[PDB]
């Protein structure tokens, strides 16, 4: 068909990457997945709600907070509806439906009108409490009023989805290995399953020549049969140094074992990163090392009771956390004692840790351990421990799919929660196609939101990372086979705009260097670019990706500038292309090159879930994860919080610094002395937070021009990049103290609350300890170019594992202390070793 290639060219768009291309591709896997991912897009596609689907209410099942509870006036809750002019504030209990209140309503076609919110693509709708409803919790946290406008339902017409159409020991030849342009060397031929080493085999060393032959059999002490499923043939070339390294599937995604004459070439270093793991192999065949390789090698189809010290000594096992290694002792007895150790869920990555993976008798066992897993099935959905059976370690199908089964009762606001996270771990997957693959997309599918940000995550990951770009897009095109017409037009106008305004960051990059500030001239050609590009390309209203409720129409070409700081970011404001919007503020986004934004998305994520935990225990420390994107390599945008500053800048109306400068730009910001008091409780919940979060993260030591303040009080730390790319555990500087009123060795009514609010928030984090642990070792592992176990254990340390509260409240006050009796020196210094 002449559509379809149409289509297949409009997919390609989207996506930047050409799935039907088959240039870096020596298998079928990524055409088989292709085939394989139409059952569930078109089950999902076909038992999804229309309407519901096109309204995409925000929803959750969780309580309503004590803070948001002590917000409301007398079980009453005030909801201003609107018309084309006239308007009426209702009075609604927070238990009505959005069906209750319409039937409310039209007492002062009752089923064709639906309560849109107010300049947001956002639908209060559906059989959910007021209460329920994300954007009213929003709104009450926030203090601002409720306003919807009355209009027809969007039609689902408009979400049409087309039509689619031998106990053989193993061995391995190594050949040679080659490449054009450049020691002794030699190959390093391991089998591995889940980063575990069954076996390995080293080649004899020869000189580093371009073209190195050996032609040599690696004999392992493997039998075939003995290979489990997903075992990687790691191959690695060295010379006291790792230099390249290439992975193949021993046994392919039809259970067959691999076989025949292979010419891998090799991905070149720059010790375990979720780069190394990819079956994927270099796209660059001109300059890149390729490795020459033969296989030739069948497809692969009443209890005694423990005595006390050894169940004591189990249970202390599963009792400790992730990142605790297992000796081998503590691995035969969770095996030994295996029927026990599945009555406890915890056990569960420990357990399956302390498998035996090459030797096909004990993975078999463990397979009729799995068949009985009524307490497993039965077990609370524990979202850390579910974590980590979808990491690194594991790599079999059958134990990284209980953990996809435990998610599937996530709804759909907890998924959004741990939807990047969860992306991401599909580089651990051995398989193109798998349980989480699918998990993923039917989610997508079934809820816009999710869709949305899941298009934004893929594509993040495609556009830079050619190790895993392959798979990646696959999965994308198959959500976006099923999301439907709205959706495809939305995201194809989105791209544009982002790639549109892409070439302009970086053109005005190239027209002024690092070296000197702003030019007039350059100034008058960005204006004159913009111009241009509202003239002649930009979209009428596009989707603003971040935040896919609003969106953005016309530029504010008067209110667009560029920084100074030689990364060169734009600043673009634009209007609300909703005319029913309650006001006429800007849409602020920031576009730069430069910068990596993969880490920022991944801290600003792990920050919305430490939000989500405080909810849990009663507290809000008003953290602010602004929207952030990565789009391409070093290119991303960001949120543009209204009327924020830094704190560098308070502090400058050399290096010289003032403790009370920062207290009276509040006075100065806030009319009222209650609306000062106000924003000087919000700045104590709002640093105690960023505090805590940092120090638990390991990346509180920043520098000022890395801090900013609303003018409410808010503050909220940015550039997390940055510090990825004589210390202090985290920013508690004099003059923020000076906010509290302590100065010195002091105390006061704030300082002492600050420390409440501290702790409180703490040990709140170690609650969640394990979950933490999961996603900090997953954030290294898939978010840093460049990561080792001493990294990955600082969290250990920073949430003080296996201890009791007091030792842990005592270890977060002396960090505050350390603060104080440095004060100045830290931030100080960066201008010493700058200048
Ligand atoms: C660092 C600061 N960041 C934010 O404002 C900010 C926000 N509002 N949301 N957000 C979310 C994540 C990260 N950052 C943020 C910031 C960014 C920025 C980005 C692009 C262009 C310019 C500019 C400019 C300009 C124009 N003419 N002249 C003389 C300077 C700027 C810029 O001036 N500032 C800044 C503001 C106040 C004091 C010091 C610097």
């Amino acid at each position: 068909s002449e559509e379809s290639q149409a289509f297949q060219r409009q997919l390609t768009a989207l996506i930047g990457y050409d799935v039907t291309d088959v240039s870096n591709v020596h298998d079928d896997e990524l055409e088989f997945t292709r085939r394989g991912l139409v059952t569930p897009r078109m089950a999902e596609v076909a038992s999804r709600d229309p309407k519901l689907y096109a309204m995409h209410p925000w929803v959750t099942s969780k309580p309503l907070p004590e803070y948001l509870w002590k917000k409301i006036a007398n079980n009453c809750i005030f909801i201003v509806i609107h018309r084309s002019t006239t308007s009426q504030t209702i009075k609604v209990s927070p238990d009505d439906t959005p069906g209750a209140i319409l039937q409310s309503f039209f007492t002062k076609s009752e089923q064709d009108f639906v309560l849109r919110v107010c300049g947001r693509d956002e639908y209060l709708v559906g059989e959910t409490p007021i209460k329920n409803f994300q954007w009213v919790r929003h709104c009450l946290k926030n203090g601002e009023e409720i306003h919807v406008v009355l209009d027809t339902p969007p039609d689902p017409a408009l979400d049409e989805v087309r039509k689619e159409e031998c106990d053989r020991k193993f061995r391995v030849k190594i050949r040679g290995i080659d490449i054009p342009v450049l020691l002794t060397v030699f190959v390093e031929a391991n089998i591995q399953h889940g980063q575990q080493v069954l076996c390995q085999r080293r080649t004899s060393p020869k000189p580093f020549t371009e073209e190195v032959l050996w032609n040599v059999w690696l004999e392992f002490s493997i039998k075939i049969k003995d290979l489990p499923k997903g075992a990687l043939l790691n191959l690695q070339i060295y010379c006291v140094q790792l230099l390249y390294y290439v992975n193949l599937l021993l046994i392919d995604h039809r259970f067959l074992l691999r076989r025949g004459e292979y010419v891998l070439h090799m991905w070149q270093i720059s010790s375990f990163n979720a780069d190394k793991l990819t079956s994927a192999t270099n796209p660059d065949k001109e300059n890149s090392m390729s490795i020459s390789i033969l296989l030739d090698n069948i497809a692969l189809p009443v209890r005694a009771e423990m005595p006390n010290q050894l169940r004591k000594q189990l249970e202390a096992i599963i009792a400790t956390d992730p990142l605790n290694p297992l000796t081998a002792e503590d691995k035969e007895l969770l095996w030994h004692f295996r029927y026990e150790s599945l009555k406890h869920p915890k056990a569960y990555p420990k357990l399956f840790s302390s498998v035996k993976w090459g030797q096909q008798e004990i993975v078999a066992k463990t397979y009729q351990l799995l068949a009985r897993r009524e307490v497993w099935d039965q077990s609370a959905l524990d979202v850390g421990l579910t974590m980590q059976l979808l990491d690194c370690n594991f790599s079999d199908e059958n134990v990284r799919a209980i953990a996809v089964q435990k998610l599937e009762s996530l709804e759909d606001d907890d998924v959004l929660h741990y939807l990047l996270q969860l992306v991401q771990a599909v580089k651990f997957e051995p398989y193109h196609d798998s349980a989480l693959a699918r998990f993923l997309l039917k989610r997508g599918l079934r809820n816009k939101r999710i869709g949305h940000f899941l298009f934004w995550f893929l594509r993040s990951e495609i556009a830079q990372s050619r190790h895993y770009q392959q798979r990646f897009a696959v999965i994308l095109e198959a959500y976006l086979r099923g999301c439907g017409t709205a959706m495809l037009h939305d995201f194809t106008q989105q791209v544009q705009v982002i790639e549109m305004l892409q070439k302009v960051t970086l053109d005005i990059k190239s027209l002024s260097a690092e070296k000197y500030d702003v030019s007039s001239q350059v100034i008058s050609q960005l204006k004159q670019k913009l111009e241009n590009l509202q003239n002649s390309q930009l979209p009428e209203s596009f989707r603003v990706p971040y935040d896919p409720g609003l969106k953005a129409g016309a530029l504010a070409i008067e209110k667009c500038k560029v920084m100074a700081s030689k990364k060169k970011p734009l600043w673009l404001e634009f209007k609300c292309a909703d005319p029913t919007a309650l006001s006429n503020e800007t849409i602020g986004i920031i576009f730069k090159h430069g910068d990596d934004l993969r880490q920022d998305m991944l801290i600003l994520q792990i920050l919305r879930i430490m939000e989500s935990i405080w909810e849990t225990e009663s507290l809000d420390l008003c953290l602010l994860p602004y929207g952030c994107i990565s789009t391409g390599d070093k290119i991303g945008m960001i949120e543009i919080v209204k009327d924020a500053t830094t704190i560098a800048k308070i502090q400058q109306s050399t290096g010289a610094f003032k403790d009370e400068v920062l207290n009276h730009w509040l006075k100065e910001k806030s009319p009222t002395e209650e609306k000062f008091q106000a924003a000087v409780e919000r700045f104590v919940y709002s640093c105690a937070g960023y505090c805590v979060a940092t120090f638990v993260l390991g990346i509180g030591d920043r520098h000022n021009d890395n801090i900013m303040i609303t003018e409410t009080g808010n503050l909220f730390h940015i550039d997390f990049g940055h510090i990825l790319g004589e210390r202090v555990p985290f920013v508690l500087t004099p003059d923020f103290l000076f906010v509290m009123g302590t100065s010195g060795k002091k105390t006061s009514p704030h300082f002492q609350k600050f420390q409440d609010i501290c702790v409180k928030a703490y040990l709140a984090l170690r609650h969640h300890t394990n979950l933490l642990i999961i996603l900090f070792s997953m954030m290294l592992m898939t978010g840093m170019p460049q990561t080792s176990k001493e990294d990955i254990e600082y969290i250990r340390d920073a949430l003080t594992v296996g201890k009791n509260e007091e030792d842990a409240k005592k270890y977060f006050l002396d960090q505050i202390e350390v603060c104080r009796d440095k004060g100045w020196t830290v931030q100080f210094n960066w201008f010493l070793h700058l200048v």
